[PDB]
């Protein structure tokens, strides 16, 4: 109850971007202010590490945390921050993670899928009630770990006319299943400059861009999807009309990542990056 | 009354040493800093340049200034500042600098020193009064310029036993004289690490050192002051009884420094160090 359920680090910027965009830069700065919020708010932990830089922050789900980390970029830090993991705990030789009840509203044409999603995410169903109108409420449990990422294929699957809501309820077994993952690589800026349409309009052909022309870009940072599963380093540098780039919410950046990866986090941008920016240490650390 | 005597210029502290000690360091940061200074200073002035990382700060005289810095390392900031100038001013063709009373009481035996050493700085005996009980009260106008490094040199010429007072009176024309000036050059470091003993040792006969055994020091790094008038670039890092360290007040510090350094600053340390880090740089920019 006071009890988090969802763990991340958030540490210091790094990136050679890191002090042009905002003014809260240092590592005291962001324990000070993780300190700050622990005084008021309940279900926050923040423990020190290893690393004088990094913090590891938990809070009561996933969006306890990133409207924690929404303020703190309005209130001018730079920060970044790794995918939020579901805390797992062991009972009796159990080992245990979150389960959230999730209620949701959508009309009965939408019912089927959302089941067979909701299904794939290892979510139960529990009750449901009709309307008799058109539309359908119904109650499910569904492990936290399966949440990530609902939210954004629940609005899809529902055409933005769905409702849902949930929260933490009880830890039990842990119910397997690979669940947490994307199923695209990433493509990875191989040098810094500002990237230009030639070198865009050609990659966007191999997925889906996170950037325009003119965006300045540095080694490691991720600027686009991938439409295969595997990660290429690219360069951005070298009528050609760009398709619009996807531009993805800070929770969304959040769910997204990799445990290879880190959101970075400015008052001004959402950056996603590799932790490892050269692509011969990538090989090196895989 | 408003108006500003004297000039420096506070900026981001770039040493490699820069963001380990305090947990305010970016340009916004500093701004704010000065900004709410204004608020409430009026003797203030601030001014953005063309660094969006260096402002010049003036205020009512050297102290002023540094009280503020000493402010600001004491809640947190790191800086680099450069060495006070007092503000010139034009009046009908005619160049003009500040000027300030300045009442000294000392003991009569220190009469003949005190005003020797103010004739060399510009200044004129206006009246005096002995108190029939062996110290006589002096009043004086002297250039803030002949006031810079005045306070140590009373105090050393008046074994402490001396009192010194003074503010702003006027503008009036310049007077010349190379008062501002230290005759002594600097050893500075060539390579960062953790200063030795062995390497001090053999320094140590060259001038008088700012640090000691274990320090860590960085390329361009001010560690002491050479017993001749040229700057020496030197290996710190190679019975052995060091002699013990010339510790400077921050006020010290920046009457001493040169135009071609900084004194940087941190809630922890003050260091000097050349504006120009490496030895090449500091020949090229010559």
């Amino acid at each position: 109850v006071d009890e988090p359920t969802v763990t991340m680090t958030f540490q210091v910027n790094t990136s050679p971007f890191a002090g042009k965009e905002g003014k809260f830069v240092t590592s005291r700065n962001i324990l000070e202010r993780l300190e700050k919020e622990l005084v008021h708010n309940v279900a926050l932990r923040v423990e020190q590490t290893d690393d004088p830089d990094k913090f590891r922050v938990s809070g009561r789900g996933e969006l306890h945390l990133s409207i924690l980390i929404e303020n703190m970029r309005r209130e001018g830090f730079e920060l970044a921050v790794s995918r939020p993991e579901v805390i797992i705990k062991e009972e009796d030789g159990q080992l245990m993670e979150p389960f959230e009840t999730v209620t949701i509203d959508v009309m009965e044409e939408h019912q089927g899928g959302i089941m067979e999603n909701i299904g794939l995410r290892k979510g139960e169903l529990k009750d449901m009630a009709p309307d008799g109108k058109g539309r359908v409420r119904m109650d499910f449990i569904m492990p936290s770990r399966g949440l990530i990422g609902f939210q954004t294929e629940f609005m899809t699957l529902t055409s933005g006319s769905g409702l849902l809501y949930h929260t933490f309820d009880h830890y039990g077994p842990h119910k397997g299943g690979n669940i947490g993952q994307r199923v695209n690589g990433v493509l990875i800026a191989n040098a810094a400059g500002k990237a230009l349409t030639n070198a865009l309009f050609n990659l966007q052909e191999r997925g889906r861009l996170f950037i325009g022309h003119g965006v300045e870009v540095y080694e490691g940072m991720v600027i686009g999807i991938h439409s295969r599963d595997n990660d290429l380093t690219v360069n951005a540098l070298k009528a050609q009309v760009l398709t619009p780039p996807i531009v993805m919410t800070l929770e969304q950046a959040l769910e997204f990542i990799d445990d290879d990866e880190l959101v970075e986090v400015t008052p001004e941008s959402i950056r996603i990056r590799k932790k490892f920016l050269t692509e011969s240490d990538r090989k090196r650390a895989s």
